């Protein structure tokens, strides 16, 4: 009937074939077949990643791996509520116009010169993507880009549009790498291997600061924009007012608590998920101040991402319970011994960066982090390096518009060519592979 | 600054006063103060009920009652996912126009006579409210009511409008009482005292069938409509097509599995939350058939209700853990001994029915079911009768437009008077009190 339905049926056939024709233990066979089924579903997007995540507990229970409540309890992890609080913050900013105010103030700090407005556009895009999202950030920044570029004759200077546009999209995708919020893959890794907000920040903030300038330089030295004119924005200067200040103060307090959780928590009793508690407190403070309402929060939040978090966690639990992780570790011990950690991370980064171009970053991270984590635990090899590397690589999607929402959004303008986008993404992917490998070897080891 | 903020501050002061000036055990004092705080917040709607629910785990953790993960695990109960699957079903029906088709076919079964079209309008409204919702049902039925009543001269026959309108609203509110889905209070009671879909159906289906005709008769004998004309609907007759049939088949299969879970589950291994598994399977089947997509499901679903379920469950757990339930039971043992179960249920039903007029049905049920349940467990007195009675009474809101969304929606037309609505709701509330008391004493004991 449809390609998606045929893919689902073929995946079912593959599951049955592995179930009946695998000479391993029953539990290992079940886990491997389930892993292949979920992998095909997520990568091919035959069903929505959230629907597949909902399926994971169902076929875990029906095959006698977990009880229903135990399987469903993976959907209430503290990380999910942390990222819900992140959604609440972003909804408040959008409702109050804080993001627009910040962008306008930065572009005002640019007097009239487009030579610097584009670069500060990239910087503010990354800053917003730390907190709000990768998609909404690019969506709201695009009109600003077009307004700045309204006087540059977009028939003969299309290279400048490609610059200011792909830079914004990549800046959003990279700013999502700096914070636990901003990119769902970071949440998946943190949930898998117990990473706090500041623990992830110490990992992803230098990476983002070192990759964004590299991406901009690659763009500039691949395609040559002029960047010598001036821009006179027609939009009026939006000023500060009550509610924006309160939202900014709540945001700053929440960030301060997230950063200094460890001393604060040590001074309050030692709560287990203080970051999640702070996120919920942020929700409560915003509601009390009446700067955002639950209807806006609900509309802004992507609950499918949270359900996908739960599904990935359930898959990791299934792999750990069935012995599939340790079985794969025993199988791969010889290979990993022959070829060392440097090349292990090299190939992992290459695979993830070149896979997220075709597959969703969140689904790819949810699929791979459990595997390389539970397997790594069987090697010892604390599964923080691989999980964080996989999340960052998944966030690093640059070659195709379908790869990432902001890429598609910026491609919708019509001023960008498939060939140019693919080649720029190729060079950036190679550079990101090198940078991530070096970072993991040096700073993390 | 604002009444809501002042209410929150006064509630904080009350919490501190109870915390410092209660001569009970520390845990009992903490539980009682927390109960009062949450009660005031929910009843006054100073903060959104969902926000208060999110607050419940936060102030449970910060006061050393539960660990963060244990407190948050109450938000992943199987009941929540059951009602999520109900949302998925409703979204599919709305997307495919199944509800509109059903209503049109029924009104076609009425040749042209409004004497019976109104009554079948009530019946179909209740049937849809069993599954879809109380609010969306009335919202989509109202245009049909106005179309039927477009030829009745709404300046001198306003009584007929009040009839056909309040009947639709009450029919929706009552149809929500027949199934576990349809009314969040039913979900709260089922989660509290482990009730299956058919277990609740055996409770709420006779109640709805016995209350809806009573409500219609009270309406007819209080206000006198003519109901002698004819209606010629301008809208074209929408016919069946591929996708509606598939959605109807999936809905029927899901209902069949929900009804016959106990034999089926006994024949498959004895899964713990087979109803929730069936709901998730319904989501999967709908997605596979491509009759609904996650974006429509997300837009349709009210995730605040699910979070409120989690918050109420956490409150019940807090009461059980702190000994507040047993302390209240010991305090009230003398009173409940002096005055028997008949009058206990009488006063409980009176309080709930006359409270849901001012307070949201879901929040009132979430507040009261934990109290009268955990307290009842301390008496023995299996807390099914009281929980189900409270849920039904909460669903029974008829006096004020602000009481229930469908009441407000039907009041938005402008053909209904506050005085008439209040008096009709008063008589219906009295009759519902009597009916619920009799049902609980006779069928349940
Ligand atoms: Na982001
Ligand atoms: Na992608
Ligand atoms: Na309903
Ligand atoms: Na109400």
């Amino acid at each position: 009937l449809h390609r998606n339905s045929l893919i689902v049926l073929a995946d079912v056939a593959l599951f049955l074939a592995l179930y009946h024709f695998l000479p391993f233990e029953h539990n290992v066979v079940l886990g491997i077949s389930m892993l292949a089924f979920i992998a095909v579903l997520w990568l091919t997007e035959a069903l929505h990643v959230t629907v597949t995540a909902i399926l994971v507990p169902v076929m875990a229970v029906f095959f006698g791996i977990f009880e229903t409540q135990a399987a469903l309890n993976n959907f209430a992890n503290s990380i999910i509520f942390l990222f819900l609080g992140g959604f609440a913050l972003a909804a408040a900013m959008h409702h109050q116009g804080l993001d627009k105010v910040i962008a306008d103030k930065v572009l005002a700090m640019a007097q009239g010169k487009m030579s610097v407005a584009v670069f500060m556009l990239f910087g503010v895009t990354a800053l917003l993507s730390m907190w709000i999202s990768n998609t909404a950030t690019a969506a709201m920044m695009l009109p600003l880009v077009l307004g700045v570029l309204s006087k540059v004759d977009a028939d003969k200077q299309r290279s400048t549009y490609v610059f200011v546009l792909l830079g914004v999209a990549y800046s959003a995708s990279i700013g999502g790498i700096a914070t636990l919020v901003g990119s769902p893959p970071n949440a998946i890794a943190a949930a898998e291997v117990g990473l706090s907000f500041t623990d992830w920040m110490k990992f992803g903030l230098p990476t983002a600061m070192m990759m964004l300038p590299m991406a901009i330089a690659i763009l500039y030295f691949l395609l040559k924009p002029t960047l010598n004119g001036m821009f006179e924005l027609d939009r009026a200067p939006v000023n500060w007012d009550k509610g924006k200040v309160v939202t900014l103060g709540i945001f700053g307090l929440t960030v301060f608590l997230w950063i200094f959780s460890s001393p604060i928590n040590a001074a309050l009793g030692g709560f287990k998920s203080f970051d999640t508690l702070v996120a919920l407190g942020a929700i409560l403070m915003l509601s009390f101040a009446r700067v955002v309402h639950w209807k806006e929060i609900q509309k802004t939040a992507d609950w499918g991402v949270l359900l996908l978090f739960g599904g990935g966690l359930c898959l990791s639990n299934v792999l750990k319970q069935t012995g599939t992780s340790v079985f794969l570790a025993n199988a791969l011990s010889d290979m990993v011994s022959h070829m060392g950690i440097f090349v292990v991370i090299l190939v992992v980064a290459t695979f993830v960066v070149f896979l997220t171009e075709f597959a969703s970053n969140t689904a790819s991270a949810a699929l791979l982090i459990p595997v390389f984590a539970t397997v790594a635990e069987a090697f010892g090899m604390s599964p923080v390096l691989l999980s964080v590397l996989i999340a960052v690589a998944a966030s690093c999607a640059f070659m195709l518009p379908v790869a990432t929402p902001p890429n598609a959004i910026v491609f919708a303008s019509g001023h960008i060519k498939q060939s140019e986008m693919m080649r720029v993404g190729l060079y950036l992917n190679i550079a990101c592979i090198g940078l991530l490998t070096a970072i993991a070897m040096l700073f993390w080891q």
